[PDB]
């Protein structure tokens, strides 16, 4: 909110923008977290698709989402993404 006082001793709010929300805590936990769609998708993209980001981006990606060097699953990019989509659908339609 923002208010002007220039007409003497009379107050007047310029504009108020009210963004209210509820239920975003479990959504954030399901999106970014241990079993999040984004971390698993980034891990699969970095493991299967060739092309390594520089260290300055690699460290940030490892810290936020997480990267796995060795994987004993031969599921390929398609299964890596469709499992992530499946788990995200469950994370979505399993809460408020």
């Amino acid at each position: 909110k923002t208010t002007l006082t220039a007409f003497g001793f009379a107050s007047a709010d310029l504009i108020e923008i009210g963004l209210e929300g509820k239920g975003f805590e479990p959504t954030l936990e399901a999106l970014f977290g241990k079993q999040g769609f984004f971390p698993d998708s980034v891990n699969k993209a970095l493991y299967w698709v060739n092309g390594q980001v520089p260290d300055g981006v690699s460290k940030v990606l490892v810290d936020h989402f997480g990267y796995t060097k060795d994987d004993k699953h031969e599921q390929d990019m398609v299964n890596g993404i469709m499992l992530s989509v499946e788990k995200l659908i469950k994370d979505l339609k399993s809460k408020e």
